């Protein structure tokens, strides 16, 4: 998921 995923929580925290 988003918040597992380090690329998508830097690039969209608010994704995460």
């Amino acid at each position: 998921d988003c918040c597992s995923e380090p690329p998508c929580i830097l690039q969209n925290p608010d994704i995460c």
